[PDB]
């Protein structure tokens, strides 16, 4: 589906304008997808500075975009509604050179269009074009793609849809809004010569004896064994035992010799492109009580020589013996290695260890609030339609206090989850303006894949606005002080807002797909961030 004349190719960065008939919410969704490309391929976006060709971002009737570049500069409209990670991703595709996939030359052998079920003026995006003007960039027909139409697409009738594929099972695949395709990446990457992407720096599944090059020191008391999955229970997270002789963990054990020994697991030397980054891991700490896994960064003193440390986090162990997801914020705006510290306290206490896999470092933020639901493919059919979770309060760099709702059986739309964010009292709150106004929510549903252009995760962006009241709250605004606004909680002594979200967040079969439920326990992101600077 790329565009085959090289003419229509671009040079990066893109250089952007986005223009103010745009809302507030739609610039930072576009800035948002913007680092969704810098995580995964190679393009890159700047802002204008006065250039041959570029990218203006509006809002006119619906979403759309020029395929390649046009050398006189080209228009990209963002509509209501079109404000989501997948759409923009989807538009900046045509004007980065792909047509949708069931344009393709090769497409009659994969799909069938119902050509008189097509509403008026829409019909050119069901199109197929001869391999003159278009390559498939020697990649098959990719059902999975971000650039395929759904079945009920641009239909006159609610119950018969335009496209289905020819094998029938696919109906249910077609279609998906989450995130870029493995093969979408691929015909991107063979489009651009991208070799390898700004912000994925490090990332690690100790699968191979190298374990990522990796070095244990010799300052310590001991080493971490690099562990075989094989004895019984003590199963490695990257395969969770589905694989014979093939998953790989690090492991510390805490069961015998003295108190406070220690040993460390130290990275290769990394050279960071920004000033802030995210480390995220998953551990388990069965242990003692007083084991600790302590995070530390080594990093070049300004000799050139990386010996100064600097101790970042700490993690110990509750009740819960399953595996555990862990972020941890750097700062490291020169060559720098991290570092696991392993402890032992109390080894006549302990009949377990510590345990590390599916390390992965982005020059990003860390999600502000992170939840787990376990069992979650048990809390699906335990749960009554308008039951809901409730995740426990996080606050923002800002202060304000917030969390978010889970339906896990959507009263609203059966075979769907309905997942909702409100604000929280927080210790904060009399200092902080209210309402909240231009802070944008950002909903995650992680794709559990080590190698972030394997992951597809599920996403959704709204902006808290002035606008959004119930008639609950005597018309007026829900994002007010939780105090006025909210109700009372046991749960955690808090005040918790009405809550905004989407029924239809996502479907139940969807949810069993990839690795949103890779251990039967569910794991969602949340971020709330100002974004009134981009007015
Ligand atoms: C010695 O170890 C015990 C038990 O620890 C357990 O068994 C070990 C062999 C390991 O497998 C451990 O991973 C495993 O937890 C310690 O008992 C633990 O003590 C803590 C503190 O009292 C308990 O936490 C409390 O739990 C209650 C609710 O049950 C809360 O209300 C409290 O706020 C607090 O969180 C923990 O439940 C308890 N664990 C168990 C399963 O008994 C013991 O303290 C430890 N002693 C020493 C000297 O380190
Ligand atoms: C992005 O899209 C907008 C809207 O399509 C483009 O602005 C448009 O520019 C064209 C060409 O100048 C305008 O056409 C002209 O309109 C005047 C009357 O306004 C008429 O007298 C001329 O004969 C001609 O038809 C068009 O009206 C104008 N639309 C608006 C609303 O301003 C814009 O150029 C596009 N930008 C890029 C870089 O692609
Ligand atoms: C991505 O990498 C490929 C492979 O290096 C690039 O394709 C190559 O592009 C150069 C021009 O930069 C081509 O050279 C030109 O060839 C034409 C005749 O085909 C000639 O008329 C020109 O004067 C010039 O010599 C080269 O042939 C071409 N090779 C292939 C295999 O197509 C491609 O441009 C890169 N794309 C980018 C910039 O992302
Ligand atoms: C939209 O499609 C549905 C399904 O084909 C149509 O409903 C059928 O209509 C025929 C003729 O009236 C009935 O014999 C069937 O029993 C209906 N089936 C269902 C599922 O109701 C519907 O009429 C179409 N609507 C439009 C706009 O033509
Ligand atoms: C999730 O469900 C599993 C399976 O029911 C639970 O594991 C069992 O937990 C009970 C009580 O601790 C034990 O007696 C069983 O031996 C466990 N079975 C297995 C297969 O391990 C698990 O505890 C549940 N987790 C949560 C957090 O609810
Ligand atoms: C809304 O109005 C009703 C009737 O005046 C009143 O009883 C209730 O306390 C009001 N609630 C709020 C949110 O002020
Ligand atoms: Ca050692
Ligand atoms: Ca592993
Ligand atoms: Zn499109």
């Amino acid at each position: 589906n790329g565009l085959r004349d090289p003419n229509t190719r671009w040079t990066f960065p893109i250089p952007y304008i986005l223009a103010d008939n745009l809302g507030l919410n739609a610039k930072g969704a576009i800035l948002y997808a913007f680092e969704m490309f810098r995580l995964k391929s190679c393009v890159d976006f700047k802002p204008y500075e006065g250039e041959s060709s570029y990218i203006i971002f509006q809002q006119f009737d619906g979403c759309w975009s020029e395929v390649g570049d046009q050398h006189v500069g080209q228009n990209i409209s963002i509509g209501q509604g079109c404000a989501y990670k997948a759409i923009i991703e989807h538009e900046i595709l045509h004007a980065l050179g792909f047509y949708h996939e069931q344009s393709r030359t090769d497409r009659d052998d994969y799909v069938n269009i119902w050509w008189d079920q097509i509403l008026s003026g829409y019909q050119h995006n069901f199109d197929t074009y001869d391999d003159s003007l278009i390559t498939d960039l020697n990649t098959p027909y990719d059902y999975e793609s971000l650039m395929h139409y759904q079945p009920f697409s641009f239909n006159k009738n609610a119950s018969v849809p335009t496209i289905t594929a020819k094998i029938p099972e696919f109906n249910s695949i077609i279609g998906q809004r989450l995130d870029f395709s493995a093969i979408d990446l691929e015909r991107l990457n063979r489009m651009y010569n991208c070799t390898t992407t700004h912000t994925l720096l490090d990332h690690c599944t100790f699968e191979k004896a190298n374990i990522c090059g990796m070095i244990q020191g010799t300052r310590d008391d001991t080493d971490w064994a690099h562990q075989d999955s094989a004895q019984a229970g003590e199963v490695d997270h990257t395969l969770l035992g589905q694989c014979t002789g093939a998953g790989y963990f690090m492991q510390f054990s805490t069961s015998s010799g003295s108190a406070e020994e220690a040993a460390l697991l130290e990275s290769r030397i990394l050279y960071p492109k920004r000033k802030q980054q995210c480390l995220q891991f998953f551990y388990k700490m069965t242990g003692s009580p007083s084991d600790r896994l302590v995070v530390w960064v080594r990093r070049d003193d300004s000799t050139g020589n990386v010996r100064k440390l600097v101790k970042v986090q700490t993690f110990q162990g509750d009740d819960d013996h399953n595996w555990k997801i862990a972020h941890v914020v750097l700062k490291e705006e020169q060559k720098f290695r991290y570092l696991f510290q392993g402890t032992k306290g109390d080894p006549q206490n302990s009949t377990g260890g510590i345990y590390l896999d599916d390390i992965t470092l982005t020059e990003t933020p860390c999600p502000t609030g992170v939840w787990t639901v376990r069992n979650f493919s048990q809390v699906l059919e335990n749960t009554s339609k308008g039951d809901k979770l409730q995740s426990p309060r996080f606050y923002n760099s800002e202060g304000y206090g917030f969390g978010v709702t889970l339906y896990p059986n959507s009263r609203e739309s059966s075979g769907y989850l309905r997942l909702a964010f409100h604000v929280c009292s927080g210790e904060n709150d009399a200092i902080l303006e209210w309402p909240v106004e231009n802070r944008q929510v950002i909903i995650t549903i992680l794709d559990q894949e080590p190698d972030v252009r394997n992951r597809m995760s599920s996403s959704m962006v709204f902006t808290t606005s002035k606008s959004h009241t119930s008639p609950a709250i005597n018309d007026t605004v829900i994002w007010d002080r939780p105090s006025r606004v909210g109700t009372y909680h046991t749960d955690c002594n808090c005040f918790r807002s009405i809550d905004l979200g989407w029924s239809g967040f996502i479907s139940h079969q969807m949810l069993k797909r990839r690795s949103f439920l890779k251990n039967d326990d569910l794991i969602i992101f949340v971020d709330f961030e100002d974004i009134t600077h981009l007015s």
